[PDB]
């Protein structure tokens, strides 16, 4: 019982959080094998952050600009290449920490748990989301730049998200680990604004069968609805649109709940449409929408990670 | 910016954790030096559950009864001794991954991360409270007793918590690390209720704070008022009374936003009588109390762990 924002173990993570420092700059690198990753803006400076030509940048740099501290070990940069918006500094020595890992590009909706990491050091761990909107609704400090986010499978580390750059509304814009922004975020410091976010539906409803799993029915009904009539309901109250994947996806949650996918959303229907009343759902006054199917599955069935 | 449920980074405990198996009973174990630490129940069966007399019990124990797996390796039990409810099965053999520790008691209102595990292996990491009525909002299955409670200070690891049975209302019980039951618990099946829970009220104030420092501010108000009228409405609402120590403890947050503890209490005072009229605050539409105000300092701030 009990049902909780759960990250994954973040050891495998923490052994290979480097600090990256070039010129005034210092942030958080990702040190995988002989390469540490980090956000390509750590070659900008206080004047470089408007509008900077990263590829004028680099070639001005020289290895020996990259100071990547391991903890109290120096690391010394033999070279290094600028993928998409990250910055790969290649080093002489293999991270003997480094995991079994990927480097997905994962889809909005999809969650992760970001080790947040000042100075290569780590200082915590929380389950994010990709909103629809590409940003995150993260916990981002200065000096948090390449703290990653990630997945673990059996044993393997699925990195894919590393932090660059807080928007005016205070939401978290970062790329894959490859460099690619998620959303149309830019790394250079001009206007740029989340766009409007939607719930992540899908979510919603896991985290729904999260709770009649854990004991909470108050909230079912009679009702059934059909997709359509469900989406249109979804629509006004700014949810993402429920597509039939999203039902097949939440197969396994109504089989276990024997909780029909559309009637959980005829439940939903309710929700969105009478509020709570003063109840709680999972220890929840708003309908949570950080938990995936998967996640669901995951907690209230006990998954590990060897 | 932004504001979360963080967890401590894991990995310093992930590499503790080990399985302990007697009898037809497999759970979790902490490696610290040459000692796998679990709940003593270990050494109960089926029948056994009721009403046990551990240290009868315990002298039918031979160590090879013990089954201690760290990962893919078998660890030799060469000793065992019960201190209170906790099984120290002294092995053959020192956790080289034995991080720097210490083990404590912590009081009501103190949060810890706990590292989820099932057969050794951890499965996932989350923040939780000791509840006033010293149970915890835990998120456990079968498997997950010795899964263990902890904080980072620096580079040491302060164990709080083992987990050992979860009550009737879903929420969890269990000791610290030399075995002594958080609560009136036992560990024997029995008629046992967690009691009343109430809201750690100087938690709700640093969440206040948390969000002022992270720009909610619709909340502040004109008025303050004194302690011992806050006190008179906290109790209505089955809050915990402030004390003048939770006010002092409360003062670098009360410095950094400008916000007197009193003016903030004030605040809560109508919070607690007005609700929330349909605003959230820090992403919540219910008054959190499951962050101390080291928590808020700590994550506003950026305090890390080597
Ligand atoms: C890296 O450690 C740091 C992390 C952020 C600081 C506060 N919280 C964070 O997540 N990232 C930055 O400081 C970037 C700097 C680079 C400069 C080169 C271009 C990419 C970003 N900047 C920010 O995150 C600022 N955001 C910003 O400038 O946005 C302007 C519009 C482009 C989006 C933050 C620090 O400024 C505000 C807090 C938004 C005022
Ligand atoms: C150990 O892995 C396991 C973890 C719990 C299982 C479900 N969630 C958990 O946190 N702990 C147990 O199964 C203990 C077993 C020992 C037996 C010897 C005495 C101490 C507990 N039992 C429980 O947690 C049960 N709780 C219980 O029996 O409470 C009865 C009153 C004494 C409190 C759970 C499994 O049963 C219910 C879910 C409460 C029905």
């Amino acid at each position: 019982s009990g049902f909780r924002k759960m990250a994954f173990p973040s050891g495998k993570v923490e052994g290979c959080m480097v600090q990256v420092t070039c010129g005034t700059t210092t942030l958080n690198g990702l040190w995988l094998d002989d390469v540490v990753y980090c956000p390509r803006h750590v070659i900008c400076t206080s004047e470089d952050m408007l509008n900077p030509n990263y590829e004028d940048l680099l070639i001005r740099k020289s290895n020996h600009n990259f100071l990547v501290q391991a903890g109290n070990v120096q690391l010394r940069v033999i070279g290094h290449s600028m993928q998409n918006c990250v910055l790969k500094l290649k080093v002489d020595t293999a991270n003997p920490k480094t995991p079994k890992y990927k480097f997905v590009r994962i889809q909005p909706g999809q969650t992760f748990s970001v080790l947040a990491c000042y100075n290569g050091s780590p200082s915590g761990v929380y389950q994010c989301a990709m909103r629809p909107n590409f940003t995150i609704k993260g916990s981002f400090l200065n000096g948090s730049c390449g703290s990653v986010g990630f997945n673990i499978d059996y044993d393997c580390v699925s990195f894919c998200y590393m932090h660059h750059m807080e928007l005016p509304t205070g939401v978290h814009a970062g790329t894959d680990l490859e460099g690619n922004f998620y959303g149309p975020f830019v790394d250079r410091q001009t206007a740029q604004a989340a766009g409007t976010d939607t719930t992540i539906t899908v979510n919603v409803l896991a985290w729904l069968y999260a709770a009649v799993i854990n004991g909470d029915r108050w909230f079912l009904n009679r009702f059934t609805t059909t997709l359509n009539d469900f989406n249109l309901v979804a629509m006004k109250y700014n949810y993402e649109p429920l597509t039939q994947d999203h039902v097949d996806i939440l197969g396994p949650l109504s089989a276990q709940t024997g909780i029909a996918v559309l009637d959980m959303c005829a439940s939903l229907k309710e929700l969105l449409q009478n509020g709570m009343n003063g109840r709680t759902i999972l220890g929840s006054a708003l309908l949570e929408d950080e938990f995936t199917p998967f996640d669901v599955v995951r907690q209230c069935s006990g998954v590990t990670f060897q």
